[PDB]
């Protein structure tokens, strides 16, 4: 099966790369990238963004819920678009489709 694990790993990183400030909306605020892996926050978020992606491609998401809860957290279109860009890097990295149908999806509702 196509390793959405390893794509939302390398999502984040290219996501803190380009906005380090992301980074500290999250419950692993502060600790250095390459060491996220071993963080229980992170584990946790990575598990649910992986979780989302399979929900989506599923057809059970809920990109109007999502996208609420995300501008809950003062993130929106801009940080979504930010998002796609990281998305895209992460998914070609793997051989795995691009999820831009996904995000514009939860842009839909930003
Ligand atoms: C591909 C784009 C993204 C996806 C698929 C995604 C997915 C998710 C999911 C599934 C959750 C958990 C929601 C829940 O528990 O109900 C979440 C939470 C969150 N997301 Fe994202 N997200 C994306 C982009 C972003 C970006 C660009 C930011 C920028 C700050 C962000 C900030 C957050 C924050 C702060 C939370 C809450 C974390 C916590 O509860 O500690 N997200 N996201």
């Amino acid at each position: 099966m196509v390793n959405w694990a390893a794509v939302v790993d390398d999502f984040y990183q290219e996501l803190f790369k380009a906005h380090p400030e992301y980074q500290n909306k999250f419950g692993f605020k502060g600790v250095a990238l390459g060491s996220l892996k071993g963080n229980a926050a992170y584990k946790t978020q990575a598990g649910k963004t992986v979780d989302y992606i399979n929900a989506a491609i599923g057809g059970s998401a809920d990109a109007a819920g999502l996208a609420s809860r995300h501008k809950g957290r003062n993130v929106g279109s801009a940080e979504f678009h930010n998002a796609k860009a990281c998305l895209a890097k992460a998914c070609s990295a793997h051989g795995a489709p691009d999820l831009g149908f996904a995000i514009d999806d939860i842009l839909s509702h930003l």
